[PDB]
């Protein structure tokens, strides 16, 4: 139940509600290959997180980091530059893994949300990106908060319809 509401002195500058879960494929011994789902708890952190171009940072352990970028004006602001990291030398969640260190996995998604708004998507978002597939869902987001209150007009995803 992922929440980060992000305050300055004025109000609620940012607030982001949702959930994540992430399929790795990753290398293992004798030419083989393991495939694991990671649900993203609330335990993990959001250190980094910031209200140019309020950005949202997540952490999990040692093994899973993931970043958003959201861009003020781009018509009118864009969630960009979604970015995962995994590092498979955490025996944690990747046992037997062959390679180790850090693989980065970016998705190309460039997605646009009106300013004065809460974007609501309760529905799966799911992004095919080999040998990552990443599945986000109940959403309920709003970036670049204006008077310190997060807006009352919703604009749903299609999905939703
Ligand atoms: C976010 O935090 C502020 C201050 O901590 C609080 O007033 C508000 O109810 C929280 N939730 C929002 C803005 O959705
Ligand atoms: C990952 O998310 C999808 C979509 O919400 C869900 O169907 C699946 O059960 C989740 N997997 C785990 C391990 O929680
Ligand atoms: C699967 O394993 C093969 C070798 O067996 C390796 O070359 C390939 O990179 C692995 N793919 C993934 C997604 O882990
Ligand atoms: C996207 O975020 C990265 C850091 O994660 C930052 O360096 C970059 O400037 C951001 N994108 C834009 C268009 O500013
Ligand atoms: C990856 O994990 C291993 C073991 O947990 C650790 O030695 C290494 O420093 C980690 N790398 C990063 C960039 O966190
Ligand atoms: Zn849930
Ligand atoms: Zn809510
Ligand atoms: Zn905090
Ligand atoms: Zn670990
Ligand atoms: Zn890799
Ligand atoms: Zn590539
Ligand atoms: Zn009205
Ligand atoms: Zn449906």
């Amino acid at each position: 139940d992922l929440i980060v509401n992000l305050t300055d002195s004025k109000g609620t500058c940012l607030y982001a509600e949702w959930e994540m879960n992430f399929t790795i494929t990753y290398e293992t011994t004798n030419q083989t290959n393991k495939t694991i789902t990671i649900a993203v708890p609330d335990k993990a952190t959001h250190d980094g997180s910031s209200c140019n171009s309020a950005k949202i940072m997540i952490q999990f352990g040692f093994a899973v980091s993931w970043a958003v970028n959201f861009t003020k004006e781009a018509s009118h602001y864009s969630i960009h530059d979604i970015v995962l990291s995994y590092n498979t030398s955490d025996s944690t969640v990747f046992p037997g893994a062959v390679a180790k260190g850090v693989h980065t996995v970016k998705n190309p998604e460039n997605f646009k949300v009106p300013l004065d708004v809460i974007f609501k998507c309760n529905s799966v978002l799911t992004y095919n990106l080999t040998p990552v597939v990443q599945k986000y869902w109940g959403i309920h987001l709003q970036a670049f908060v204006q008077n310190g209150t997060v807006s009352k007009n919703e604009q749903v995803c299609e999905e939703d319809q």
